[PDB]
């Protein structure tokens, strides 16, 4: 074999993007976390996945929970292993001590494992091997040094014996050490760290691959979940910025709009909506779900800001009626405060419920809402990867942003989504004669031609009636106008 | 190789040796060593940066869910 | 010799441009890293363009 | 002088400063710092300059590096310790373990090692005696309250035998515990602290003296460089105001601006030139470069924002010839990334520079470009150093500055180098009519008196032109200001009708 490193998929969705392939075969890979990490079940998942996509017997070394748990807990996530047990497809090879014993016993027993474990690949023609916490044994009386020649011995045997393993270890400090021996890092081929941060109360939780000896990989953390479906790791770096294009185009809800827009929104293109709170954006993007609903398409609607019931009273009072809609099964309302959840889980409910509705429309009501408390950049992290899905999808999105100032706002996004959105539609407050009227603008589009004109716009039970622009007046943008009443040329 | 049982002042003194015995061969060796701490000791018993007479450091620093390699010559 | 201390090419891209030089000749070079630095790497690159550029043999130990 | 304690010289640049006059005799002095910081330099430099500059025999006590390499590493800033050790003036005595040795031997080997020494000190008659790495010995298995003691031992003993000692220990934090033991703080008579300062992917030396039983010495840290020629200390903060002053005057290479100052810039005297990017400032460097050329003297021209190709490309499209101003051996240009190192390096190479070719007149186009980075106070130190080297050398100097924001910009410098400049010339983008008109002014002249107006000024082949001064507008400094009138027609030359003669004839 006078090849590079050649890799076997797990099937971990986003592991093997991250791994580019996946693990090594033949080689040991370790996986190493704090408490509550996801280990265990990141080595189950690889053994089951496989089962049940290469039809690959798996061996699986236990040496403190209990086969019985082990299976138990598996039913977790949708699957049976005894079934899989049963058909000798799996091999839970126990090896936990009993409530009863003696000591003194060190590398006595990790030759008589190297033994029953080659046993059980042999006679099951295993081809992965995980083998949970490792480390749970030479927690019984050892030093760093005597866990190197332990762990270089199981792992040198392993790869003889040619299997592609997985070890389970334990850490004790998030960003501390890689394995409580401060040896295993040194003694595994491959090093994939699981991490459970914890900052502002919230927790999050990463995975990264810190070497895979030979070949390439992608570096760094990674965000991940943990679902009823098992590990699900989003690569937003892996994203690749090939998403499809078309000049097709749509309507805003608002026919005046559309003009404006030069002919309405491309299919293809992320709508950003920002203005003062009470602008109207709330507006537009209910005028924009019901649109979708009008030409039987369907449309999803997630609010962060208001509930079911009063999105559909206001709704209602605009006109546009929600209730059928739902009814309809062309528009389907989800709401959610961004505090019920992390970025990284919210990302996935809006995937996840795109996939099972399949969306031709998408208004996410407050992107400034999701931006409650989470650090500007894991904010963004979040921007691009509602922004990108949605665009590779071919999928029409629109996100509303409340600028934290009214009248003298700078800047579009105080976040800075500029050049990650395609038209940006600007909501203005503007003070004329002691009163507060709007003003709607087409900021830019990025295909079309679009208006240039800055212009006032009402509300009413009948919708958004865009007017004219203030032709006669300055800095306006400003929010405080000043009519010019130019005495003409003065005859 | 010394990760068998010993302290700082015995790795110090056996380096020493191979260090020295290496030089009378006449040889032009690159060693290697490993560490724990991106910023904590060069090494990993402290004794090593002193007894070698060039000394070579890469890094895989965090920060951000980023990585960046770099490398510095001591 | 009776001058200063020569130097040998790694020409690995840029180190000898860090290192004014190369590697210190007739002596050793501790390179040190975390795991997953590039230790081994720049250890075997490092006889790799020995052999590869000056045909000057390399024994690798491990 | 007025101290208490005899000292000794180190002859090493800056050092004998910061402890005001060297180390004191008969003491003992360690020299602690982690890995690379200079320690066998430093000790190796006190026994060299102690033999070739006062015939003072040196001892060397080496623990773990090889008399050879003593020898051959010295060689890297030209010192040959061989000749020395030859002529008897140096003597090495090695005491590193053997390649092939045992285990066991250092206490008794304390007792051999301090008669060994005396007889070394004896037969060579030595006033000088450096211990590379005391701490290598006790690395064979000791604890701190033994090495207090053996340590104590040693220089007690070197103390009675007359010897001014230095001895070498490591440390493995830059900002921790002194040495290894926490012991050996405390047993020697001084102790220097030599660090290695990480921070932002640089590295920066500091040499600092903690204590001197005895006599005072400068405190905190100093920024060095170790160069071909040894260490090389900047007691930055040693630096006294007692700058010579004149009432000279010289041409800015710009006849207009000379009467804006009143006459020209004074010879002893700092100038600040600050504008929005792509003001101006440049301009008056090349011309105030030039002038020196032009009347036969010496100037240099630190670049460190355009190449040393573009900064002729440009100069020459202004008219004046750098590349003649090269070749008489007249006006020297360098050029560097701020980058391309840290500042203390950056204010060493000027300074050499600044000796190897007696400048008249130093501009250093953007101080701002050395400021990216750099925290404010080390920026600070820098200004206070280049402004300070050139105010007591007499040289005159043009320092540029861009200010991050054209138009609005409040404050002179983001980084107040204000009150270290003597005169400052004010450039800035004046909006009239849809158009960017420029603007320069004289904003202050300790010495002189200089014009008060914001004048108009225009860039061409020729260079700058400094018109006059937009006297009917308000707000002018804001950036964009505003037209009232209570003339303009108003004379100068009214007389309508036909008043010009176009490209025929007049
Ligand atoms: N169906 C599920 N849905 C969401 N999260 C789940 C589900 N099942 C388990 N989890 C989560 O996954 C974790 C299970 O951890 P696991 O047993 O896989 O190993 P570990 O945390 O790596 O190591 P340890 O042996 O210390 O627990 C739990 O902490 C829990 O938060
Ligand atoms: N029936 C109605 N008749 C006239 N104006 C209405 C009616 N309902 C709402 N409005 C107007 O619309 C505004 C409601 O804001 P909207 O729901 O459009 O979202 P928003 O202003 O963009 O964001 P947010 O409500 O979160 O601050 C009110 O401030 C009000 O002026
Ligand atoms: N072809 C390749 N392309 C890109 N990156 C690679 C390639 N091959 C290896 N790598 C990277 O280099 C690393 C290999 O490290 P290497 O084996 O050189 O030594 P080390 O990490 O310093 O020490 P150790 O022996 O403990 O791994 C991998 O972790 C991986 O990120
Ligand atoms: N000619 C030279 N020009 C510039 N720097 C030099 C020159 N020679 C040596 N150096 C620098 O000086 C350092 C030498 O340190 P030195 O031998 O003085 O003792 P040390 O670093 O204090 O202690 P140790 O014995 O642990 O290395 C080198 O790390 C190198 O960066
Ligand atoms: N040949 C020329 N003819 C007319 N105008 C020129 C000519 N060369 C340069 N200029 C003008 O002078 C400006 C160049 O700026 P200059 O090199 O003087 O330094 P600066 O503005 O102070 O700083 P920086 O160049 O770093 O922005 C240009 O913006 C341009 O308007
Ligand atoms: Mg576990
Ligand atoms: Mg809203
Ligand atoms: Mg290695
Ligand atoms: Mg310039």
């Amino acid at each position: 074999e006078h090849q590079a490193i050649a890799k076997m998929r797990t099937m971990i969705e986003g592991f093997d993007d991250i791994s580019h392939g996946g693990l090594p075969i033949g080689r040991s890979t370790l996986v190493s976390g704090t408490s509550g990490t996801g280990k265990t079940l990141f080595s189950i998942q690889f053994l089951y996945n496989g089962i049940i996509e290469f039809d690959e017997p798996g061996v699986f070394v236990t040496f403190e929970e209990t086969p019985q748990d082990i299976i138990k807990n598996a039913r977790s996530f949708g699957w049976d292993l005894a079934k899989l047990v049963d058909e000798g497809k799996l091999f839970i090879l126990d090896a936990s001590p009993d409530p009863e014993g003696q000591e003194v016993v060190g590398g006595f027993d990790l030759s008589a494992l190297i033994e029953r474990i080659n046993y059980a690949i042999q006679k099951y023609r295993a081809r992965r091997v995980s083998i949970d916490s490792v480390t749970s044994v030479f927690q019984q009386y050892d030093a760093s040094s005597v866990v190197r020649r332990e762990l270089f011995r199981l792992v040198a045997r392993l790869k003889q014996i040619g299997a592609t393993t997985v070890m389970t270890t334990e850490r004790i400090e998030e960003y501390g050490p890689i394995a409580r021996y401060g040896v295993e890092e040194f003694v595994s081929d491959n090093v994939v760290i699981l991490r459970n941060v914890l900052e502002g109360e919230r927790r999050r939780r990463t995975l990264e691959i810190l070497k895979l000896r030979g070949t390439s990989h992608m570096k760094g953390e990674y965000p991940f979940t943990i679902t009823d479906h098992g590990i699900n790791i989003f690569p937003l770096g892996a994203m690749r910025l090939t998403q499809r294009s078309s000049n097709v185009r749509v309507s805003s809800g608002v026919v005046r709009l559309d003009e404006m827009c030069g002919g309405g929104f491309f299919k293809d293109s992320i709508i950003l909506a920002t203005g003062a709170t009470g602008t109207g954006k709330t507006l537009l993007v209910s005028r924009f779900v019901e649109n979708a609903c009008a030409n039987k398409e369907r449309a999803i609607l997630f609010a962060y800001e208001e509930s079911r019931a009063q999105l559909l009273r206001n709704a209602y009072s605009w006109g546009m009626d929600f209730e059928e809609m739902e009814r309809q099964n062309l528009l389907k309302i989800v709401c959610a405060y961004p505090e019920s959840a992390g970025l990284e889980d919210h990302l996935q409910i809006i995937k996840s419920e795109i996939n099972d509705f399949k969306p031709a429309r998408i208004a996410i009501d407050s992107l400034s809402a999701l931006a409650r408390g989470v650090s500007n950049n894991a904010f963004r992290q979040f921007v691009i990867g509602v922004t990108g899905y949605a665009k590779q999808e071919e999928i029409t999105g629109l996100f509303t942003n409340t600028s934290d100032q009214f009248m003298g706002a700078h800047s579009i996004a105080d976040s800075h989504i500029s050049a990650i959105t395609d038209t940006i539609i600007l909501l203005q407050y503007v003070e004329i004669r002691g009163e507060m009227s709007r003003a709607i603008n087409v900021f830019k589009m990025r295909g079309s031609w679009h208006d240039k004109a800055i212009r006032e716009f009402m509300i009413s039970d009948k919708g958004p009636d865009i007017k004219d622009s203030f032709r006669n007046f300055e800095r306006i943008i400003s929010g405080s106008p000043t009519r010019i009443t130019v005495d003409e040329k003065s005859e």
